[PDB]
């Protein structure tokens, strides 16, 4: 199925990959849901955002190696 209509991420702003070492790691990407008149953005697993917003996580992924350029 496709769950991407009203609740959809606009793009990534930052990432938070915390290694656990117990057998896995905590990967989370900061996303900004829409723009809204004011603003709105939180943290979500980079795995879900990859499937939920693969185009954004990809553009965000390649950006991780680019500090405003």
């Amino acid at each position: 199925d496709e769950f991407e209509e009203f609740h959809v991420p606009e793009r990534i702003i930052d990432s938070q990959r915390a290694s656990l070492e117990d057998g896995t790691s905590q990967l989370q990407y900061l996303v900004k849901w829409r723009r809204l008149n004011y603003d709105e953005a939180t943290w979500e697993n980079a795995t879900d955002i990859v499937k939920l917003a693969p185009e954004q996580v990809k553009h965000f992924q390649n950006r991780e190696n680019s500090k405003i350029l």
